[PDB]
Order: C-alpha cells, then sequence, then structure tokens
C-alpha cells in the first residue's frame, strides 16, 4: 500500500529541482513559532496555514522533546503531527533543534545541556565560556547523532508515503561572541595539520590552520568544525532513510558584514560556502534566513545562495507584508522553495523583525502571492529545472517618511519621478522576445509607473516554446516586444488565453484581447495565469 | 461542609472555603440593584467579568420594614439565583450605617430620632449620622443581623453566603464625634480598662489619655464597640467571617477627621478598632485612588500581621484593574470592583464613564489569569512565598512638557522612564525583573502601556522553581547572587494547567519565546519557570 518513491534533491545542467513524488516540487511554506512543536499548540498553527495556502509546514522537533531522559525516547509529538498533516494534505519539513538553535543548546535535553564536562562548550580566548556548544566535543556530535538516528528510525517505521519531504539539520549553527573555540581541545586541533581533504578540495599548499588560512584560519576552522559535526549527524540520518537534509544561515550582511561573532561565526555565510561545501558533501543544500527588507540586500543574498552547486531554498523569511514579493525572484532563481517565518496563533510576534500584528491581513499578503503559483505548482516546477524562468519583484521599497519629507520640498519632483519610473522599469530576455515589467500603473494607456503603495508587485515567466511564455503577475504590467530588430517585420500578440492546468492539460477559459491586451499585460491583486504567443509577421 | 474561616499564621492569611483557601475574584452591585427584579442586571456583566463572588447590599428596610415584620424575600431569589450560577456571595449588610448615614435603615428607624439619635455637632446643630452611643438603635440593628444570621443558618447550610460586611463605610462626615450630652457623659469619663491594657496607656479620661485624638479616637471606639457587638450576636448564629469597609482617608495628606469620615477604620485608628472590636476578622480597604503612588500606600498600611488584605470596593475604570496584582502579590484574600451591573447608573467621575462590554473586559482579562490557578493560588499565598506587581507609571497625562522639550531632556525623560519601569523582585536564588511596555524581542528599553495596564503574579514552588502568569508585561530571571565562576540558564518554562490539583503541561517555552525573557501580552498564560546554574570549569 506504500509504492511513493523517496524525496531527493537532483542538481544537473547548472539547476535543481526538489523531486517529489517522482517530480518537482515548490514548497509554498509557512513555518511555525518555536514554541509550536507540541500537539496542543497544532490547533494554533493549521488555521492560519489554510488561509494561507500553503503546501508544506515547517516545525521543530526538539532533541529535548525526543529524549527527555538519556535513552527514554518519545515520539508522540512526531504521531500527532504526521498524523494532522495528512488529514489537511499537506506536507513536513522537520526542523532538528538539537546542539544549534540560534547558536545555543536551549533545545538540548537538560542532560546535555547542563552537563557542560561532558558536552563542552566554546571558551573564548580570553577564557570565559561562552553558551554555545563546542563543535570539537565527540561526545556531543555522538549523542545528537544518537537521538537523530531514532528520530529518523521513527520516520521509516512510520512514514512510508513520506509526509515528511526533508529534514533541517540543526538550526543555524555557529557561535555569537567569538569566532570560534579557544579551549585546549581545540586549540590541539587548530594547532595542527589542516586535514588533506580539505586542502585537495580547496587546492592549496598543506600546513596548520595559522599558515593555510592566515587571518581567516579562525572562522574558517570554526565553519570547518561545524560542517564536518553536521555532516555527520546528516549521514547517520541518512543511513536509515536517505531524505534530502539542509542547513539554514543566520546571514551575515553580504555588503557590510561586521566580524564573525558579532554575525554568527561557522554557519555557512557567503565566505565559507567553499568550506561548507568541501566539508560536508552530504549535506544537500545551505539555505539563507531572510530578514532583510530591502530589495537590494535581499536580491544579493539570492544571488549569493543560488549556485551549480547550491539549490535555493529561503528556509525562513520574515511575515511582513515586504517579504511577500520575494517569492517572485525566488522562483524566478529555479528556487525550490520559501518559508515565511512566525505563521501561528501561539500570541508571538518577532516584530520588529516580522509583523507587528498578526492577523488576517498578515497572511492574506502571503496568500494573494501563493495563488498565483499553486494552480501551476507542478508545470512551474518542471520549467524551472528542465526550462526557462524567470521571476522579478517591485525593486524599489516603500518611500519612507524621511523621502515623504524630501518630497513636499523639492522641477525636482518631476526629475525624481522620472528616475523613479526608470528603475521601476525591468527588462527581462527571453529569446526572441523581450518582456517589460513595469509596477504603479494605470491598466489603460502608458502613464509612467510610479510604484505600489506599499511596495508588493512582481512577474513570472515560464518559456513553453520559441514564440510561447506562460505568464502570472501581480500589482504590474507585462509587456512583449522583439529581442532583436525585426528585419522590415512588424509583431503582435498572436494570442493570450486565460486558463488553468487539469490533469497536466492546459483549460483555456478565455482569450484576453482588445482593452486588456492594449496596453501591455496589466494584474492586480486576484490570480490569473496567461499563455502568451508572440508573432512576427511580413509586410512586404 | 464546613463554615468558611479566615485563617491567620505566620504573620499569613487564608479565606478558607470548602475547607481549603479562596481568592475573591469580586464584583460588586450598583447600590440600588439588592431587588429580585435587578438581579437580571446583575448577573450577565458577571459572567462577563468571569467574577466567582458577588458582593451586594442587604438592607435593613427591606428585611424589616415595619418593626417585627421580617421579610427574607430578596435573600431567597438571591440565594437561589447564585446557586444556578455556582457563584458565592458577600452581603452587605447597610443598617446603622451606609457612608456615614442611616438611609437604609427602615422608616421607623431613620425617622424616628428620639428614639435613635443622631450625632450632634460642637455647636448644637444636628448631622444626618446615627451615633454608636444610642443603645436603642444598637439594640435594633443587632436583632435585625440576628434574624438576617438566622435566616442564613436556617436556609444557607452549604455556605453560598461565604462572609458578611458589617455595615457600610461607618463614620461620620461633618463632625468629629458625637458631642450630644449623652455623648459627653461618656466622653468627660474614664477611658475604658480594656482599651488602656490593649494600648498598654495611663488610666485617665478621654482628653487625659489622648489628647488632641481624643475626639476622632472616642469616635472610633465607639463606632468599633457597635459594630463588634452586632458581629459577635451574628457570629453566636453563624459564625462566618465578618468584615468592616473603609472610607480611606489620603494616606499621604488626609486633612482632618469630619472632611474625610471620622471614626471608620482609617489608618491612624486601627490600633482602636484592633482593640475594640475583637471580633471583626479584618478591616477592608475601599479605593477609588487612581494613582500607583496612593494605591500602594494603601495596600501597604492595610496588609498587616494582624489584618488580611481584601480590597472590598475598587473603581470599575480601566486604571484600577491592574491593582488586582499588587493585591495578591500582599497575600490579599481578594478583590472587588464596584458599580458592574447595568442598571443605568455611573458614579463617574470615580468610576467608568462608560458602563459597557470594553469596561467588564478590562477586568475579566486579568481575572482569567487568576481564574485556571485560583485554588493552587490561594494555597500558595497562604502557605508559601508570592510576590505581584503592577505597572508604576500612571498614563501620561505631562504631554505638555513633553511637547516643549530639547532631545536632551526628552532622552532624559525616556530613560528616567524606562527605569521606574523596572521592578527588581527576590525570589531567593533568582531574581526576576519585571519591564513594560516593550517588543516581544530583542532589549529595546521599556516605555509602558498605553494605557498604563501590565502585571505579573509570582509563585515559589521550589528553590529553582516558579510559577509565572503576567499581563502586557516582560518577565526576566537572574541569579540573585554572584555566582562564582558557574553560568546560569533557563532550564525549562512549560506553559499549561492544573486539572484536578495536577500540573499538566501544554507546551514548552524556548527559543525565540524564551530568549528575550518571557513576554506576555493580553492572553493569558500560566507558566512554571525552572532555572539552573550550572558549572562550566
Ligand atoms: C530565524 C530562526 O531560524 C528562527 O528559529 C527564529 O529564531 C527567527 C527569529 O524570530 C530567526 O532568527
Ligand atoms: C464605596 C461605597 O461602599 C459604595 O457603596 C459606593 O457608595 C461607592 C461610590 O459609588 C463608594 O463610596
Ligand atoms: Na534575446
Ligand atoms: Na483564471
Ligand atoms: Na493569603
Ligand atoms: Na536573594
Ligand atoms: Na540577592
Ligand atoms: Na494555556
Amino acid at each position: 500500500h506504500h509504492a511513493a518513491p523517496l524525496p531527493e534533491l537532483l542538481s544537473n545542467n547548472g539547476k535543481h529541482a526538489l523531486m517529489v513524488d517522482g517530480a518537482p516540487y515548490i514548497i509554498l511554506g509557512s513555518q511555525t513559532n518555536n514554541s509550536s512543536n507540541y500537539p496542543d499548540a497544532l490547533k494554533d498553527v493549521w488555521p492560519s496555514m489554510e488561509k494561507m495556502g500553503a503546501n508544506t509546514l515547517s516545525i521543530p522537533v526538539a532533541w529535548e522533546q525526543i529524549e527527555p531522559v538519556e535513552g527514554q525516547f518519545d515520539f508522540s509529538f512526531v504521531d500527532v503531527l504526521l498524523k494532522e498533516a495528512r488529514q489537511r494534505k499537506v506536507r513536513l519539513v522537520l526542523l532538528w533543534f538539537a546542539t544549534w538553535k540560534n547558536n545555543a543548546p536551549h533545545y538540548a535535553p537538560a542532560w546535555v545541556k547542563l552537563d557542560n564536562a561532558r558536552f563542552p562548550r566554546v571558551v573564548k580566548e580570553d577564557g570565559d565560556t561562552l553558551n554555545s556548544l563546542s563543535p570539537l566535543g565527540q561526545n556531543t556530535l555522538a549523542a545528537d547523532k544518537k537521538a537523530f538516528v531514532e528520530l529518523m528510525k521513527y520516520l521509516a517505521k512510520r512514514d512510508k508515503d513520506h509526509t515528511v519531504i526533508m529534514v533541517q539539520v540543526q538550526n543555524e549553527v555557529g557561535t555569537y561572541g567569538a569566532v570560534r573555540d579557544y579551549s585546549p581541545m581545540a586549540q590541539a586541533v587548530f594547532n595542527a595539520a589542516v586535514p588533506d581533504d580539505l586542502i585537495q578540495k580547496l587546492q592549496l599548499k598543506p600546513g596548520t590552520w595559522s599558515q593555510v588560512f592566515g587571518r581567516d584560519a579562525d572562522e574558517f576552522f570554526h565553519a570547518y568544525q561545524i560542517a564536518r559535526y553536521c555532516d555527520e549527524v546528516t549521514v547517520a540520518g541518512k543511513a536509515i532513510k536517505n531524505l534530502p537534509m539542509y542547513v539554514n544561515v543566520a546571514l551575515r550582511n553580504p555588503f557590510n558584514p561586521g566580524l564573525p561573532g558579532q554575525y554568527s561565526s561557522g554557519g555557512g555565510t557567503d565566505n565559507v560556502l567553499h568550506i561548507w561545501k568541501a566539508a560536508a558533501p552530504n549535506i544537500d543544500l545551505i539555505a539563507p534566513d531572510i530578514y532583510f527588507r530591502d530589495y537590494k540586500t535581499v536580491s544579493k543574498v539570492l544571488e549569493l545562495y543560488t549556485r551549480p552547486d547550491n539549490a535555493l531554498f529561503v528556509a525562513e523569511i520574515g511575515n511582513d507584508q515586504p517579504f511577500a514579493r520575494y517569492l517572485f525572484p525566488t522562483l524566478g532563481k529555479g528556487g525550490i522553495g520559501f518559508s515565511p517565518f512566525g505563521m501561528d496563533d501561539t500570541d508571538y510576534t518577532n516584530y520588529p523583525l516580522g509583523a507587528k500584528v498578526y492577523n488576517d491581513e498578515t497572511i492574506e499578503q502571503f496568500a494573494q502571492v501563493y495563488r498565483l503559483v499553486n494552480p501551476m505548482m507542478r508545470e512551474w516546477a518542471r520549467l524551472s529545472y528542465q526550462g526557462q524562468v524567470w521571476g522579478v519583484a517591485e525593486p524599489l521599497d516603500s518611500t519612507t517618511e524621511t523621502q515623504k519629507i524630501w518630497n513636499a520640498e523639492a522641477e525636482e519632483k518631476e526629475q525624481h519621478k522620472k528616475d523613479r519610473a526608470s528603475a521601476l522599469t525591468q527588462q527581462l530576455d527571453l529569446g526572441l522576445w523581450d518582456a517589460e515589467v513595469t509596477y504603479g500603473r494605470p491598466m489603460f494607456w502608458v502613464t509612467p509607473p510610479e510604484g505600489n503603495t506599499p511596495a508588493a508587485g512582481g512577474a513570472l515567466i515560464a518559456q513553453l516554446d520559441d514564440n510561447e511564455y506562460l505568464v502570472t503577475a501581480y500589482k504590474a504590467r507585462v509587456e512583449f516586444k522583439p529581442s532583436q530588430e525585426l528585419a522590415g517585420k512588424k509583431f503582435m500578440i498572436e494570442r493570450v488565453e486565460e486558463g488553468r492546468f487539469e490533469k497536466g492539460k492546459w483549460v483555456m477559459e478565455r482569450v484576453w484581447n482588445g482593452d486588456q491586451t492594449d496596453w501591455g499585460l496589466n494584474f492586480t491583486d486576484r490570480p490569473h495565469l496567461l499563455r502568451v504567443k508572440m508573432a512576427s509577421y511580413s509586410v512586404q
């Protein structure tokens, strides 16, 4: 009665897919608050997930809850979770909160986190101790592995249709307040030769850590040791059940990071991705956690984490209104998923990170974008993997009260308007055709774009054939034109159809024509999925 | 079922109801709701409030409208309707005094001055305040009070009525004492031996013994004796707890007796009251001061080794709700907001200008923190260690000065406010810091709620374990003493509830929910917090 293929992350042609039930899949995700991982809290999780239209829930499973006393395992939460997820026909990503949760051992059992002699903490260069477990603690590694193995044996036994499609190993590893462990135990490894395997993979000359890496030795050392720790846990679990597994990064600012220890040292930050990929070959991907609000910073993060060797998964993102539009470039980069944080009614907000008020309007900002993708999820996922997709978001953030003042003053207003219109105009090269995406304009005539208030728009395009595209967009205009000069030919829209996929087959609902195609393709907040066919034609 | 009883032991107190400590999460009616037809306008509010006990008058005029012709028809209906709703009652005996006056004494009492005489001023004019030296008045009040207690003895065997208030706000406005010939004959004479013995003073006349306090202390003594005799007579029928409620003088700047209600249990005569009326179980403050400092001072003065704290009347406007927390943290046995019914009356500017669902909800939200643990809290308060705090700045009035202010005076002002909105509690090995009006994430300093509203309750369960619930506040734990090289953490925070006296865990708070203290909004959460120190060397 259970014949479904394991989920798997595939990588080729520099592109990636999360295979679920034997085909590409997109996680249109929701993630709970940090204290929702108990049976009694789930009634405060599912309603939000339904309102959001999410297909996949990310939720912790804590070491402390599965092994409250050493060797006495308790999977009562996982049992209820699996059953309730199945009732609602959603899938799960389990977050293993264990040796590290945001740098710290708070979710390790008391017999772990209160026994430093057995399970040692990072020691600073000055001799003081931080509440961050050292990745050189061999007992810690053994005990985390043992518990993780038991979790994976529970899923092997009790989740044969793979309700759980992926597992996050740890949560935001690293250390705040120091660059590495400086304990005697750590110093002995630091003072010794860099392991051959790393030297070989990075194509460097042999030496000790300080000799090989200079001023980067302390940070690279901590990243290597954490990555090896996480890889060993990962390998042990996959030996039981070979699900995709990943780590999530407490990001450093990519333009102005500050110093390791200010940001979480040793996690998969952009400067140690090479270390993590060398050190942890069994981990499937390294996922950014995004709480930067501004378009330029978010865009840079998506660029850094989308690599031929690294599928893009936005494992955590804020739940305030500005964040919703980042679904569009995430999917346009070939991303496999997107998981806004704090999507439950458990009476907590991490404002000022996320939304100040958690209510139906908060959820609706995400529901409105997920409604663009849900009706085509499998078709999009395949085109993303096997084809050409594009995706953009509105590239100016909302005007501040600062800019609000500097506007009341200003001939200057007119130039500013021109500059904003240009910035709110995006070009995409789709082969024989280009698209121009603009934001915040009427659905008729050609008044320049002025942006949405607040910033919110975006667009998704997939290429179906040389002259045919799937298009859906949000609070935006999409206009097509030839990509190269036509040698005396004219061009037009040949046909725009609005429709849907049913059992993989396109069903046309209506043709957009006349006013609906004279002024580009204009989208509001409501979902429309279009197939657009362009033509060039001779006039003699 | 066992009689309710007020216990006092080890300077602590409990109201025992059904053989265990109980907290009155009270509602009190308006003054004209003591009739069967009005009760339909009382119960819906009580239900919305989540109150467990109703305080309501029973008037001498209604039970004895004609001398010797008793009528308990209201008491019957009340008992039956209270039982239907599974709530308890505190009956307020409105008789010789209600707010200094005899308006609730039967017409055959209050219109017969020669039989039942009034206070006479020094100048010979008469006040509408019955003299405590009227022996007829004492006998008549006592007789009727006895009949009421007989009704409860015969008709309330399960003690729906758990306590009785004897009179309401006794004393006299407009004069310090009775200066009638009858009163002068007693005043111009020896202080009674018993009072001299209990205060350890030298024998003499009132004037000799007490000097410039004589007049006021005389009035307080004679009213206390009156109230004790009524009390004793009633308890001899049915030995319920019985108390008196005080029209407070301002504790910082009282003015003169007569301006405030002279002779009641004001803070300067609590020694007289305790000496003269040993059968009265407690003296309860009636609080209509809105401001934190005065309210706090009142709670301090009335919480004594010899006096259980019962807030027998408090305003029903929004600022008053948060005073439940310090009341319970002092080991108070109850709290009773006034005017909780829909009988088309507001005592604004004392209470709320508007009575509506929002008015009630400000109290419902704090009662919802206590109801789920009421019996457990009550036992901890008596037998153990509890604490409770309220947000210590009132709502900003001040906004003129904040407007005219340098961006140096302002940053100074926000720092001063942050410090004032930070409270420290010494819980033994561990301290708690309580702050008000800040996000649930990071450490931006407190700026207070608007309006002021927050508070916290803590009970100690063990050396390192506390029961915690709070409201629009952050609670953070730290070691109370330097740890000598050890570190510390929260070991475990559990949200849960008591079922059959047993703790049931619903979820564990961790991660974001414990990284930045324990953050509470308007919604109820009951936590068990276990702290640990641990070696790193
Ligand atoms: C991301 C992190 O993974 C998550 O558990 C939570 O701590 C949030 C903040 O609310 C982020 O730090
Ligand atoms: C307190 C008093 O006991 C009560 O009956 C009522 O008169 C109020 C005012 O509305 C307070 O004086
Ligand atoms: Na092209
Ligand atoms: Na449609
Ligand atoms: Na008590
Ligand atoms: Na202490
Ligand atoms: Na101390
Ligand atoms: Na609860």
